[PDB]
């Protein structure tokens, strides 16, 4: 057992061993606060989350433990990784405080965007990556639900890793049928954030920018025009109904006229992605397989996860049930090498 110190960083409690060091707040990090540090033992510049208060309420806790074997069970390179687990805890009773560290990422999407038009080839890289990232994550029947620039990291290599995922100006890249409560969802929600940020990429600006509800809908809309005749029939909602009629009758618009100059193979991507059907929108795998990708799509370098014991989730138990799986996975984690 490792010696731990303590600190106060924007009046927060930071009790972490005598390997990282020089501990400094960088942004969010879902369910917690995440904080920069050095680690000594292997040299390197890591990233550090608290959870915030993980055994006070059963949705704390149920996350906690959702998070940690989630973490446990990523092994892939364009997936944020677990390089360590702690908790200033000697025993199960003492058991309160628990804390994730990873890789320290260069930058995010957000900054990778934020004043200037990207190469078309760099697009390639970026999209193929998430995708490639999101296959494994849905392999494993693991989906992001809140997937944004904001949790896709890059370094200096542009080498990504997708983050904060499987635990759900801010809902721009949410999905129609997530959003009006339409048929039962699948993973291709993600795609649709995938088909958002590709398009933010290549014209530098925010497909959808709404500021409620409301107008994000109506501006998704003001480019795949209004549900027609076949497409009509499947919506299940007898509320949401009432605003698709509501709204004026939109028809559906060309995406060459929108992204002007843009490679053809990208629009038709593009256009196979941002499709208001559910049912018939591409997934991960076969988005890898679309022309666009040919100089990087290799099936033999693209893996599916191992079996994830996901029945956990099914399981209503309490705090301190919930309190005894997590401590089990803390003691239990074997450090990668
Ligand atoms: C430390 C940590 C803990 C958990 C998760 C996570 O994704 N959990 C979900 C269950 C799957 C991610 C991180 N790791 C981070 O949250 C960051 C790493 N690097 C970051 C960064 C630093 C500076 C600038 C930009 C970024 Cl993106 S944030």
């Amino acid at each position: 057992r490792p010696t731990f110190y303590r600190q106060e960083l924007n009046k927060t409690i930071w009790e972490v061993p005598e390997r990282y060091q020089n501990l400094s707040p960088v942004g969010s990090g879902a369910y917690g606060s995440v904080c920069a540090a050095f680690d000594t033992k292997t040299g390197l510049r890591v990233a550090v989350k608290k959870l915030s208060r993980p055994f006070q309420s059963i949705i704390h806790a149920k996350r906690t433990y959702r998070e940690l074997r989630l973490l446990k069970h990523m092994k892939h390179e364009n997936v944020i990784g677990l390089l360590d687990v702690f908790t200033p805890a000697r025993s199960l009773e003492e058991f309160n405080d628990v804390y994730l560290v990873t890789h320290l990422m260069g930058a995010d999407l957000n900054n990778i965007v934020k004043c200037q038009k990207l190469t078309d080839d760099h697009v390639q890289f970026l999209i193929y990556q998430i995708l490639r990232g999101l296959k494994y994550i849905h392999s494993a029947d693991i989906i992001h639900r809140d997937l944004k620039p904001s949790n896709l990291a890059v370094n200096e290599d542009c080498e990504l890793k997708i983050l904060d995922f499987g635990l759900a100006a801010t809902r721009w890249y949410r999905a129609p049928e997530i959003m009006l409560n339409w048929m039962h969802y699948n993973q291709t929600v993600d795609i649709w954030s995938v088909g958002c940020i590709m398009a933010e990429l290549l014209t530098g600006r925010t497909l959808f920018p709404g500021t409620d509800h409301i107008d994000q809908l109506k501006l998704i809309l003001r480019l795949v025009g209004t549900p027609g005749a076949e497409l009509l029939k499947k919506i299940s909602s007898e509320s949401a109904r009432n605003y698709i009629q509501s709204l004026t009758q939109m028809p559906k618009m060309n995406f060459a006229n929108v992204f002007i100059g843009a490679n053809p193979l990208a629009v038709d991507l593009l256009e196979k992605m941002l499709v208001l059907d559910s049912d018939k929108r591409i997934t991960a795998a076969q988005a890898l397989a679309h022309a666009y990708f040919a100089q990087y799509h290799d099936p033999d370098d693209e893996p599916v996860a191992d079996p994830y014991d996901q029945s956990f989730e099914s399981r209503d138990l309490l705090i301190d049930e919930w309190k005894s799986l997590t401590y089990d996975e803390v003691i239990s984690f074997v450090p990668p090498p």
